[PDB]
C-alpha cells in the first residue's frame, strides 16, 4: 500500500483533506501515492496517533515540532514548508506583534493589555513573544501560563487549560485547540485583534496581508518593534520579534513512511501547488485559512535523512525554547 494517513485537526481541515484525497486520486497514476484522512480534535491527538501507528503525517509549528520529538513519541521532521517564492525559497518566517494604530502603548508598555495568541507552544504566537517578555512578567514566573495570564488583562491562548488558567481563555472562552475556536491560529489571532477583543496579535509577518486585502484598511494597523517604536506592517523586515523555522510535517522514526510522505507532497506540489490548478489548492482553501499547510507557503523542501527536531530546528531556536522553560532575571 502507498497510502499516507494524514492527520487533520477538526471539521475544516478534514474537508480540505477529503478534497486533497479526491483530486490526487483523480490526477495520479494507478501506482502513485494515495492519502487517507484521519480526523482529530487537536494537534496533540495527531502526535499521539502517529506514535501509535494510527496515522502517518501532520504539519506542525516549529515549536510543536520540538514538543513532538520528546518522549514517548519521538516524532522526526520529514518535509519542510517554504515561503516567499519558489525562486528564492525561505525556511523561516518573521514573528511580528501586530496592533491597532493610535493605541498608544509600546512593548515595554504591554502590561495590562489584551493579548491574542495563535496558540500555546507555537513559535510566533507564544515562544518568541513570551520569552522576550519573560522578565516583564510578575513573580512567580512558574508556571509560565499563569504568569502571562497575570501580565495581560485577559488573553486567548488556544490549546491551554481553561480550568487551571481561566484568564488565558478570556478572549476566547475554552481555549479550543482547533479552527472551531474562531480565534485559533494565525487568522484567528488577527480576528481577535480586529474584532477589538485584544490589543496585540502575536502572529507572522504575512498574517495581516492574508486577512486584509485592502491597503487602506491595512494602514490602520501597525507592528511593535524591539526598540519601543512602531512601524507600518509592510516594514516587518526591520520591525520583528524574531526569525523562526518553518512549519514541518512530522512522521514516526520507525516505519514512518517518510519517503512516501515526500513522494505524495512533492507530486502534490506540482499538481496543486501555488498557481498550478483551478480544481484544487494546497496553500489556500474555501473552508478556512492555514488548513493542513499554511496559506503563506509556496511549496515543500525535503528534510535531510534521519534528522531530528533538535538538529532541523537549529541551535538558536532550540536554545530559545530551553531558556524559556527555566530562566532568571
Ligand atoms: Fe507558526
Ligand atoms: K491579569
Amino acid at each position: 500500500d502507498k497510502t499516507v494517513r494524514w492527520c487533520a485537526v477538526s471539521e475544516h481541515e478534514a474537508t480540505k483533506c477529503q478534497s486533497f484525497r479526491d483530486h490526487m486520486k483523480s490526477v495520479i497514476p494507478s501506482d502513485g501515492p494515495s492519502v487517507a484522512c484521519v480526523k482529530k480534535a487537536s494537534y496533540l491527538d495527531c502526535i499521539r496517533a502517529i506514535a501509535a501507528n494510527e496515522a502517518d503525517a501532520v504539519t506542525l509549528d516549529a515549536g510543536l515540532v520540538y514538543d513532538a520529538y520528546l518522549a514517548p513519541n519521538n516524532l522526526k521532521p520529514v518535509v519542510a514548508e517554504f515561503y516567499g517564492s519558489k525562486e528564492d525559497p525561505q525556511t523561516f518566517y518573521y514573528a511580528v506583534a501586530v496592533v491597532k494604530k493610535d493605541s498608544g502603548f509600546q512593548m515595554n508598555q504591554l502590561r495590562g493589555k489584551k493579548s491574542c495568541h495563535t496558540g500555546l507552544g507555537r513559535s510566533a504566537g507564544w515562544n518568541i513573544p513570551i520569552g522576550l517578555l519573560y522578565c516583564d512578567l510578575p513573580e512567580p514566573r512558574k508556571p509560565l501560563e499563569k504568569a502571562v495570564a497575570n501580565f495581560f488583562s485577559g488573553s486567548c491562548a488556544p490549546c491551554a487549560d481553561g480550568t487551571d488558567f481561566p484568564q488565558l481563555c478570556q478572549l476566547c472562552p475554552g481555549c479550543g485547540c482547533s479552527t472551531l475556536n474562531q480565534y485559533f491560529g494565525y487568522s484567528g489571532a488577527f480576528k481577535c485583534l480586529k474584532d477589538g477583543a485584544g490589543d496585540v496579535a502575536f502572529v507572522e509577518h504575512s498574517t495581516i496581508f492574508e486577512n486584509l486585502a485592502n491597503k487602506a484598511d491595512r494602514d490602520q494597523y501597525e507592528l511593535l518593534c524591539l526598540d519601543n517604536t512602531r512601524k507600518p506592517v509592510d516594514e516587518y523586515k526591520d520591525c520583528h520579534l524574531a526569525q523562526v523555522p518553518s512549519h514541518t510535517v512530522v512522521a514516526r522514526s520507525m516505519g514512518g513512511k517518510e519517503d512516501l510522505i515526500w513522494e505524495l507532497l512533492n507530486q502534490a506540489q506540482e499538481h496543486f501547488g501555488k498557481d498550478k490548478s483551478k480544481e484544487f489548492q494546497l496553500f489556500s482553501s474555501p473552508h478556512g485559512k492555514d488548513l493542513l499547510f499554511k496559506d503563506s507557503a509556496h511549496g515543500f523542501l525535503k528534510v535531510p535523512p534521519r534528522m531530528d527536531a533538535k538538529m532541523y530546528l537549529g541551535y538558536e531556536y532550540v536554545t530559545a525554547i530551553r531558556n524559556l522553560r527555566e530562566g532568571t532575571c
